[PDB]
């Protein structure tokens, strides 16, 4: 319901830009379609999408912002095409059988935690006319080895010493708790790992749960303390301009920083090294089991 | 429950190395004492007292975090001097009639936001020896006068043209949202003026609920964008080292920050001016209802 989430969205000019780019740079897309805005917030992307030429929007929020959007829909004399429906797009009544193109901005945390794919994909499956358009269409995720002592100090070896009293029971709460904030790239010791990719067209909410085997290419002598993970968005199909942004520490930070594994015992690696480990994901929410050099832990976002 | 709230605290040198210098420089306040630390969390504060001297401290907390202070305890061995009881003060059974002195750190946002005194005084009104102490014993809370057209308008006109749509219907959300951030002390445009003093070894719950009429002493000829809001904390009953600390913008940051009211009209203020307003504090939460240059907002902390 509350407008801070909102704020926060849409001061993120990679993600909104990238959004507004992908929809102006391909209007054949939007030319006289039906677009479904999946979790509209306050219509950013309905309004976009009006501009770029679309017959008829329908944006669907379950929360309280959808009466902030109609008053901005009306704010922008765009009533006559953009359509604001309150619910959960798994229960709402929509006006038309089918729509032509859906667009979302779903992605959570390390893509898929708190993320609204679920919700995207029931749309897509109940909704979307036979040879239609989801967006965006392709995301995948990545692991990246980290270096930083200090880093693993503050926040782990920290707790051994608190001005003068031992509290060393904390770091097993700490420990498996993923923190989200923005890397410095400086501290990145190996080449970036895919482990994820998905196309929306076709993955199924059974997907989003998996298992890859990774190798991270190590780039410098260094203690591990860390494994980071991102996200890429891209947007392809039938794009004249393609649009792609990486939430990854070597690009310009957005508001999904980047989220970041603690190791509880850091070990050494050498350049040259192919550090092999397994991470799986699973739902309910999101948790992320890593296994590299020996041991095995389980993270969660808090 | 969360550890976090609890690393915030304890990361928080000004306010846990003000707690230890008080306890630490006043020991006669502790020496052979019975000791209750209301909503003690780690348990730091019980072991400074223990580490003063106290004959026996208790350590209450309603949440989780109370086995971690267990274990905290007696990895240091201090649990033949204290003892962790787990819930609310206000229905816990303490093995003690009454104590010596209490100790707490109870203070929210702008002091009164999510503020645990409520719960400090029950324990105070029933479980304080005659003659026993509580600190910190005194309590202001001040306002000062702000310019800042950049950061208001990041705010608030933010909200006229975002990437070429009009939402201005959202300012009438985020007006009466108060902010608590840092804010840069060269923004500052007057003088502080107090407008709340407590003494918590005499004052009720009643008194917590309050209007202050004030004077900012203008500093500087400038747009008033916001009014800022923050406390002093003082450790004073009984020491031969008296202990202060402000969470105001012309001191060391804390956790707590500063309270910022942002105006919904700024308005041009002169150097030699005496501002004149009105502010007042309501619970239930905990809402400001401010008073400046002929208009009035109420604000609340989200
Ligand atoms: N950027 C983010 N992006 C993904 C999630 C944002 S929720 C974005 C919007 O979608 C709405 N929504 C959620 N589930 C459903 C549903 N089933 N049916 C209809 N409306 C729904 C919700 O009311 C909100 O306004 N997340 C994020 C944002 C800030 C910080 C961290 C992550
Ligand atoms: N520094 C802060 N300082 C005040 C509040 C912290 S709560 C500090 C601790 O007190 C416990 N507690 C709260 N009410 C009660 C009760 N009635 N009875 C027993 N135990 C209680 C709570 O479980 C927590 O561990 N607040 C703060 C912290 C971080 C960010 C912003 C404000």
């Amino acid at each position: 319901g509350h407008y801070g989430i909102h704020e926060e969205m849409l001061k993120d000019k990679i993600r909104t830009e990238s959004y507004r780019d992908f929809i102006y740079q391909n209007p054949h897309i939007f030319k006289d379609k039906v677009v479904l805005d999946v979790g509209c917030g306050t219509g950013i992307l309905s309004m976009f999408a009006a501009k770029a030429g679309a017959k008829k929007v329908l944006g669907v929020d379950q929360s309280e912002i959808l009466y902030q959007a109609m008053d901005i829909i009306r704010l922008n004399k765009l009533e006559d095409t953009i359509t604001l429906i309150k619910g959960k797009i798994e229960e709402v009544h929509l006006p038309v059988e089918k729509v032509d193109v859906i667009i979302s901005e779903w992605m959570g945390y390390f893509l898929l935690f708190e993320s609204m794919l679920d919700s995207v994909l029931y749309a897509k499956n109940k909704y979307l006319a036979k040879g239609g358009s989801v967006y965006p269409d392709i995301c995948t995720i990545s692991l990246v080895a980290v270096s930083d002592v200090n880093k693993h100090a503050d926040r782990i070896a920290f707790w051994d010493d608190v001005y003068g009293f031992k509290m060393s029971c904390m770091k097993k709460a700490v420990i498996p708790e993923a923190v989200v904030e923005v890397l410095d790239p400086k501290t990145l010791i190996s080449e970036p790992c895919g482990i994820k990719h998905i196309d929306c067209h076709t993955t199924s909410i059974s997907d989003l749960e998996f298992s890859s085997d990774f190798t991270l290419k190590i780039t410098r002598t260094s203690m591990c303390t860390a494994i980071a993970g991102y996200f890429d968005i891209y947007f392809e199909k039938n794009c004249h301009n393609r649009v792609v942004f990486s939430t990854g520490p070597q690009s310009t930070k957005t508001h999904w920083k980047q989220t970041v594994f603690l190791l509880e015992k850091p070990f050494s690696v050498k350049a040259g090294e192919a550090l092999k480990g397994k991470v799986t994901v699973h739902k309910n929410s999101l948790t992320v089991t890593l296994t590299l050099n020996n041991s095995t832990q389980t993270y969660g976002l808090q």
